[PDB]
């Protein structure tokens, strides 16, 4: 039964190597974007914006927007087939230009998903996704960024979890995973919110017309107490999601302070039968409400099996210090 101090020491010891550049990539992509249309604008989001630092082994998330798209700072994103058609068409042209200017890059066009996207991979340190005509990503990324700016050190915690989620197979980037890194960020912020270590921020206050396309960098300071606070936070987090959060009644949400119940959202078993996403079906075993999308559960792919798995890994994590001992 390790103490918080031992867990902390292990974690800080595990990050020593990392504690020792996007402009060029941004310009490179902007060149192609301009080649398609000089009036289109390029915006950055993802972990680069949420943390304010770029982690080795992480991609970059880009979106293309028009003037009218930016001016409608608080509008929603449509879910119709027509919108996916326009998005697919412009992304096709852009992909064409990209392949023309870089022959060694691999450019994939992704279809049969809720959000069309172009995925670009290149040898070494070049990996990014590109979307079009959507604001929700930039918005929730800005929200998370603000939350973490309230309390910078907490970033460490989040980082750890993310890494852990990819080492255990929980992250949707691995065969068998069910929850994306975005969902884990939502969980971390929710936990921090219930413990009154942060103050609530209404999602409707974020304005896309007032954000930087490439926000500045945020320095990361190593812990000075050798990791005591970090270990305490990790253990308390695991305890909270093991014995305090009731997955049969409650919903992880940043839309409200306090508790949100499944009943008031009609996320019940009667609802599972009628629901049908992308032709598949949605689950309400591990519920994560999205702050901007309409009636979307971010844990829609968590089956009872993946639920059990999640519980088991949460239990094992407290003794191995997130697989560091
Ligand atoms: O379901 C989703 C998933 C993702 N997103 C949007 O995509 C952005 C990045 O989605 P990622 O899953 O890549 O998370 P991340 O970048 O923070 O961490 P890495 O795994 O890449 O290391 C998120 O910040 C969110 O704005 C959504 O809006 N909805
Ligand atoms: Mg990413
Ligand atoms: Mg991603």
């Amino acid at each position: 039964p390790p103490s918080p101090a031992v867990v902390g020491r292990s974690l800080v010891n595990s990050f020593k190597q990392f504690v020792s550049h996007v402009d060029a990539t941004y310009r490179l992509v902007l060149d192609c974007v301009a080649a398609v249309d000089p009036l289109m604008r390029l915006y950055t989001f993802g972990s680069t914006v949420v943390y304010g630092v770029h982690e080795k082994g992480s991609d970059v998330d880009f979106v293309v927007l028009n003037k009218t798209d930016v001016e409608d700072g608080k509008g929603g994103d449509a879910a119709t087939q027509v919108a996916k058609g326009l998005q697919a068409d412009i992304l096709a042209k852009l992909a064409r230009v990209i392949r023309q200017k870089h022959l060694s890059w691999n450019v994939e066009e992704v279809r049969r998903t809720r959000v069309p996207v172009v995925r670009v991979k290149g040898g070494g340190a070049v990996d990014f996704d590109i979307t079009a005509y959507r604001r929700n990503g930039v918005r929730n990324s800005a929200l998370l960024r603000a939350y973490f700016e309230q309390n910078p050190p907490c970033r460490w915690l989040s980082m750890s979890i993310k890494r852990w989620s990819k080492q255990t197979g929980l992250n949707a980037s691995v065969i068998g995973g069910s929850i994306t890194s975005y969902g884990f960020n939502l969980m971390v912020v929710y936990y921090l919110l219930q413990r009154n270590h942060l103050q609530f921020v209404p999602p409707s206050t974020i304005d896309v017309s007032r954000v930087e396309p490439l926000p500045p960098h945020l320095p990361l300071e190593e812990p000075a107490d050798e990791g005591l606070e970090l270990g305490t936070q990790v253990l308390d987090f695991l305890h909270f999601f093991l014995h305090e959060f009731d997955s049969d009644k409650q919903v992880i949400s940043l839309n409200r302070p306090g508790i949100t119940t499944k009943e008031e959202l009609d996320w019940t078993k009667s609802a599972e039968d009628f629901a049908r996403m992308n032709g598949e079906k949605v689950h309400y075993q591990w519920c994560i409400e999205d702050p901007y999308e309409l009636n979307l559960n971010v844990g829609r792919n968590v089956t009872p099996l993946k639920r059990d798995f999640l519980r088991r890994h949460l239990e094992k994590a407290r003794d191995t210090a997130l697989l560091t001992i």
